[PDB]
């Protein structure tokens, strides 16, 4: 089941995990973390966040080069939807290398230790 755009399918079982535990769960299922590359893909992920009532991880991170957000291929973003003033690399001054998506579809950079909804893509 889940939500689809073109050949891409998004699914969740309601699991709530850290970034590294979320990545392991999606890879064990033979997929990867949600990686919305267009407005239409972003809207499909956002509908699932609203249904589950919990912010979700996206795949993308800046662990390599600070301020350059990349996919699991290591390629640069082809699409973004940052909330006003994001990304700011500031959890009360502390580093924020991972990305959460809100129920309004906007994005915020977070610490990779945060516990969030797990949404996978296939
Ligand atoms: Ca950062
Ligand atoms: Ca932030």
């Amino acid at each position: 089941d889940g939500q689809a755009v073109g050949e891409k399918i998004f699914k969740t079982a309601g699991a709530v995990k850290s970034y590294s535990d979320a990545e392991q769960l999606c890879r064990e299922a033979k997929g990867q973390l949600a990686s919305p590359r267009s407005s239409a893909e972003n809207e499909a992920v956002t509908q699932m966040v609203r249904a589950q009532e919990k912010n979700a991880y996206l795949s993308m991170n800046d662990i390599s080069t600070e301020g350059r957000f990349t996919y699991p291929t290591g390629e640069i973003l082809v699409y973004s939807n940052w909330a006003d003033g994001e990304p700011n690399n500031s959890d009360e001054g502390q580093p924020e290398n991972c990305v959460e998506i809100f129920p309004d579809g906007k994005w915020n950079d977070v610490p990779c230790s945060k516990q969030l909804l797990v949404i996978c893509e296939f």
